């Protein structure tokens, strides 16, 4: 359902274009928009991150939120 | 497990920066344990991590923001 990376970046909808980490690599990190700030959730894990500065990866703060998360170890690929 | 006391969180913020725009006491109230590195916490029950404390920030408002199910901030411990 959001197991496919289309699906989660159709999430990302009125998400700000200023924003210093794009939307397509916050979707491919397993990333869904929340529609507030720039909070995003995980569709798996559902644990959310928000304050994205320049030069953060997504893969690896979403590692760091949750290390077990089933995305980020791979059970979907 | 025994991170339901406060001051048993409260416990875990040795090292925490003094300079913190949210002071330790604010965030062991709200649920979080200091994981050790920069002003990263981390709510014992919902395993959310939180870190770039600004000033304005509510420790109970972002906590529920990131994680709106957590059970502690919904008073599953009584
Ligand atoms: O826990 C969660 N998330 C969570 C928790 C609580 C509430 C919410 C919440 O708010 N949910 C929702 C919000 C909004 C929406 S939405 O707005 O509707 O879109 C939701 C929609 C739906 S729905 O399905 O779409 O309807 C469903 C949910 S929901 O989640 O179902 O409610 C939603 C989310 N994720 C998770 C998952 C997998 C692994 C890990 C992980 O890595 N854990 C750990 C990390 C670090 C440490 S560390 O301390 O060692 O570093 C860990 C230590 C230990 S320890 O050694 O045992 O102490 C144990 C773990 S453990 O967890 O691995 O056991 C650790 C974490
Ligand atoms: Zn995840
Ligand atoms: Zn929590």
């Amino acid at each position: 359902e959001f197991v496919e990376e289309f699906n989660r970046l159709k999430t990302f909808a009125n998400f700000p274009s200023g924003s210093p980490v794009s939307a397509s690599t916050l979707a491919r990190a397993g990333f869904l928009y929340t529609g507030e700030g720039d909070t995003v959730r995980c569709f798996s894990c559902h644990a959310a991150v928000d304050r994205w500065q320049y030069g953060d990866s997504a893969v690896g703060r979403h590692r760091k939120v949750s290390p077990n998360c089933r995305f980020i170890n791979g059970f979907y690929l």
